[PDB]
């Protein structure tokens, strides 16, 4: 049903700063980023791998606070 969140469109290595290369949007479950804040997420790095395919969640992104 209609939330789309931030999936990992490659895999996204320990402390890489996120690029919007690395960024889709697809309607997953469990619910993770909207998919609105691709842009406020740019240049903000993850704190672990992020595997292709992986809905990137606030605990994931250093400094994330929506």
């Amino acid at each position: 049903a209609n939330q789309a969140s931030v999936v990992a469109n490659q895999l996204i290595p320990i402390n890489t700063a996120l690029t919007l290369a690395m960024m889709r949007s697809e309607v997953v479950t469990p619910v993770g980023i909207p998919a609105e804040d691709i842009p406020r997420l740019v240049s903000m790095q993850v704190n672990r791998a992020v595997p292709l395919g992986t809905t990137l969640m606030p605990d994931m992104v250093k400094g994330y606070a929506a």
